[PDB]
């Protein structure tokens, strides 16, 4: 089974899937088994009703669509589509959140509330608006409408790229016209350009995809200051990851999905309900993370991390997971079919996104507590009908230490150097200690054993002296092999690398170093990592594709993941890929892609299948900068 | 030639393209046969790089997606997919115009003014927005910022639904959750819904569907709407179609794309330039149409139609097109190409349409005149380098009586009953004189031989006594066989259609009949087939799903006209596509969406390739109406 999973828990589930005959994602891989190698090149396109066009990679016919678009045009088109998707999802899940502070300020949502009073007032400093004199609640109303207003076209630009990235680099991008007008604005001029008839100039195109990917970024960014100004910005936490956080004896109840807007309810609400459950013949409401909506719990409250991505229907095989609470985004539909097998109520809460025989809970904010007492219920009627059943929950989990937005990361460097945080980190760049730095994002994807990129490049990058930080189900892989304890940071981290985890956490007070890797969220949360980025662009006083800073999708799946690999390309990184994005089907675009894309933005896209291969480009392209700032490598 | 085309014309001219080499969509048509049946019936997905996923339609694996998507939630994404992008376009059109007019009466364009001050009043009473004592400028700054207004949420729903339609089809939308609450809102929640691990359920899926195209109809009306108040709301007019308007001693410019912004100007500016024309060697400039740009000069000016759709490269062929001028939609890419064999200059006009080997000229409202002179001076250049040289424009044209606007038709009806205009047409439906109403929409197709379904379904439909109207490619059809001639209503027209339409003309002075089709404009101008429709409902105090009103997009291609099919069908009409839309591969979805939205909007999709069963199907359609309101048939 290892070369399925690399994680020893999905790798007894898989077989405890295999005798009782349940199909996982896996048995659905190599069903499809070969895949189409059309698609797999991005030479295939249905855009018309005059299709499917398809085009041959290299011999005969046919060599250009019906309609005369080219290889080089139908390419970017189904990749412009797919950051346009990508888009949507980070925005539409940052608008709900926007609504939600809106009818909390308001007085139409009670449960809902300003936490972090101190975020809301920065946020508001670095859009412009007043705060002087203000009251809290008029200040929070004029940062949502300001949010709304961002997705669509006004009189100012989208405020969620022009206010977050240094002046330099917004120039960059103004002078190629590539700043978002609107994020729905952005998606809607995607979807008309691509569709037949339309643009069908490869560079023109990609410029277009470049902005609409900053319409993600915004998205992001705009989801991470909501979140945090509704339910606090994270600070350092030490919990859990993998199936062993699940427990027998206790209602084990799994949020999944993305937005965490009713699933930090749930939390709360969960803990006023343990008499409830301990009546029931439980120990207690056991809330576990899946995928990202994990990741936010788990970052703000220390709620253990259960499983992620493409294992997400191991936590269901166990026998122990007695509902499954969703919203939208990575949830693989079989899990409504599983869960006739397991006996675990899969509830959706979205009117967006419902999955055939899965119960729905409709979720508004103005009932959150009601909806979430009546989910957490069925729960425990789940848990009552497997009493005296055994399950088998594998005995595996890894200590996380999470919780590292860049407020906290900032706090932690200010503990060395009190009026000026940054440069301690700057400090140990200059020196040597610190290579560079390396964002790990996005998914797990079935054609990768899972996990494995992720932590080969890891290990090689640490024993670099690479400061890796990671979101998202990049994260979630690191967190459940380790990377996120640090007991392992001797194994893991070279030695200059060692001595600045070290140095930091002896002053935070731990008396042991930051972990190996920092957990600084979601996938909205890659704006966290932005964030930081930016601070330190402006810091020294150099533009991002100056800093030694770099990027690795290495396992990408989701049209998510394609929208922020091509957002980190557009404000300036090298960016790893470690499944093959459907261009190789046109030597122009993958050209555009990772190589004339530099004299743009000064980012690069990095396709790389081999993980070790990709470690030695990532060292490469971090090495590079170095050079460029006059420093030792 | 004839299996590729019934146009006479265009079949000179595919000979011409065989003995010179140049390749057309025909040929690369055959290149790509056989075409993926994949594809074909909808059973692909490519929304994550875990794809290409396919399903077999019948027999062993694969049957589901990697993720878990079954059959039926695969093919409703795609479906909704092809809303969106359509939505899209049209609302990126009329999006457009609403900051033309917003910058004409901020005194920022002086080239755009208001022209129909009549419209304007209209609208702004449609919209709630006060007039009395009001500037006209100040009117229009209102409807302008009110139509950009209905692109995102706001405290209404989008106006050009709930203002458009009678309040009792509003309600009905309204029980169901169908009205738009932003247009490009609705866009992006299609992309995110439909990204992977979100919405499915198949029947979820598709009542977003039928949302969204209800966002495409309020494009489509917007458009119409500030086109008219800009440009003029059409009247009656009489031109010519088909290759013979070329004139082989005169300057040849098309018109091609959908947005008639700059080529408005282009009609009046190419008048200013007879003489410079005219020093050159040409008697003149010749301004013609290429689809449905080429339809909104012709139904506002009387510009001769040159050709449409699946047929463009042909004008080229002649040798004598010596500008084509693009804004953006539906124009086959390989002109760029064609253009070297052929002599002809193509020129892009708007940024975000641009295509590799033509020549681009930004288009600046605020330089209309400018951009206007400077390209004519580049198609008179180009006229100078083939003088002398023999060019074969086919001697085939015919007579078409056009402009056809909502009002135009209003008035015409009002001859006979000047108070109540309306009653002279429900008269004849209710009597049998007229049968129904036949909306023809949509584009040709390369798999259908040009032409033949929309000729063949209309004349069986003409010869039952139905009054038939059309817009965009499908008007193109009609037009370039004859359909818009009144000389031909005699061999066309069943004998009671024939008495009204000859009741009518005498009415208005013609001394003869209306033509046998009512041209009614562009593609966005099926918004005017809307407003006739409402009205009628409004008159006879029913639901438009009681009427005997039908709709066929009989050769349909592109993204758009799904979405105009779509929101035919949730408007209520019996609702005819004579091409397959991939949907094939899922019994779930085709049950849906040829019967069971039957019970939650009235209409519904008549899926008929063969255009005799076609024409069958929607005559039962019509019939089962009259029989619902108690009339013969
Ligand atoms: S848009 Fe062009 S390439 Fe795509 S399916 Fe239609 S004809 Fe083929
Ligand atoms: S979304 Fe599901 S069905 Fe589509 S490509 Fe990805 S795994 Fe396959
Ligand atoms: S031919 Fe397989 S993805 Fe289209
Ligand atoms: S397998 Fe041919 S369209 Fe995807």
């Amino acid at each position: 089974q290892n070369l399925k999973s690399t994680d020893r828990a999905v790798q007894q589930m898989l077989d405890k899937a295999k005798r009782e005959g349940i199909q996982t994602v896996w048995d659905r891989y190599e069903a499809m088994k070969p895949q189409c190698g059309f698609g797999e090149t991005g030479l295939c396109c249905r855009h018309c009703l005059q299709g499917p066009c398809r085009i041959n990679p290299f011999g005969d016919e046919p060599k250009v669509g019906i309609c005369g678009a080219t290889a080089e045009v139908i390419v970017a088109r189904g990749l412009d589509r797919s950051i346009a998707a990508g888009a949507a999802g980070h925005s539409g899940h940052a608008k709900h959140l926007a609504h939600t502070l809106k009818k909390a300020v308001q007085g139409k949502a009670a449960s809902y509330m300003i936490k972090d009073r101190t975020k809301l007032h920065s946020i508001a400093k670095r859009l412009g608006i007043p705060t002087e004199g203000q009251k809290d609640e008029d200040i929070a109303l004029e940062v949502a409408k300001a949010a709304l207003a961002d997705f669509h076209e006004k009189d100012t630009p989208v405020l969620w790229v022009t206010t977050v990235l240094p002046p330099s680099r917004v120039k960059v991008l103004s002078a190629h016209g590539l700043i978002p007008a609107g994020i729905d604005h952005e998606i809607a001029e995607i979807m008309h350009r691509t569709s037949m008839g339309c643009d069908a100039d490869a560079q023109n195109l990609l410029l277009g995809g470049l902005r609409c990917s900053l319409a993600d970024l915004a998205g992001c960014y705009m989801g991470t200051d909501l979140a945090d100004i509704l339910f606090g910005t994270p600070a350092p936490v030490v919990t859990e990851s993998n199936l062993g956080v699940l427990k027998a004896d206790a209602v084990n109840v799994a949020v999944h999905g993305h937005n965490p807007v009713l699933s930090d309810i749930i939390v709360s609400v969960s803990k006023e309900m343990e008499n409830e459950a301990r009546a029931a013949g439980a120990t207690g409401i056991n809330v576990v993370g899946i995928c990202c909506t994990g990741n936010e719990v788990l970052m703000r409250h220390g709620i253990p991390a259960c499983t992620h991505s493409v294992s997400q229907e191991m936590a269901m095989i166990t026998g122990a997971l007695d509902a499954m609470i969703l919203d939208y985004q990575c949830i693989q539909p079989s899990v409504a079919t599983i869960a006739e097998c397991t006996g675990t109520t899969v509830i959706t809460t979205m009117e967006m996104s419902k999955i055939t025989g899965a119960t729905h809970v409709n979720f508004a904010e103005e009932a959150a507590v009601e909806n979430a007492k009546q989910i957490l219920r069925l729960a425990i009627d789940t848990f009552k009908r497997r009493k005296g059943k055994p399950v088998e929950i594998p005995n595996i989990k890894t200590k996380v230490v999470a919780g590292f937005s860049t407020e906290a990361i900032i706090n932690a460097l200010s503990k060395l150097n009190a009026n000026d945080p940054l440069k301690p980190l700057i400090d140990n760049v200059v020196n040597g200690n610190i290579r560079g730095v390396c964002l790990f994002a996005g998914c797990n994807n079935v054609k990768v054993p899972q996990d494995q990129n992720f932590t080969t490049i890891a290990r090689k990058l640490l024993k670099q002296n690479v400061l890796v930080v990671a979101t998202g189900c990049g994260a979630g892989a690191l967190m459940r092999h380790g990377f996120m304890d640090p007991a392992n940071v001797d194994e893991l981290c070279g030695d200059g690398l060692k001595a600045v985890l070290t140095a930091i956490g002896e002053a935070n007070g731990l008396g042991g170093p930051l972990p190996p890797v920092l957990h600084m969220g979601s996938c909205v949360d890659n704006s966290r990592a932005v964030a930081l980025v930016a601070a330190l662009a402006n810091r020294l006083g150099v533009d991002l594709d100056r800093l030694p800073v770099v990027a690795s999708a290495a396992e990408a799946m989701h049209e998510k993941a394609v929208a922020i690999g091509t957002w980190a390309v557009t404000i300036g990184l090298p960016t790893h890929i470690g499944v093959l994005p459907p261009i190789t089907g046109s030597l122009p675009v993958t050209q555009i892609l990772t190589s004339s894309v530099k004299d743009i933005t000064g980012g690069y896209f990095i396709v790389e299948l081999d993980p070790e291969t990709a470690a030695d480009k990532l060292l490469a392209a971090i090495n590079e900068r170095r050079a460029g700032l006059g420093l030792p490598w």
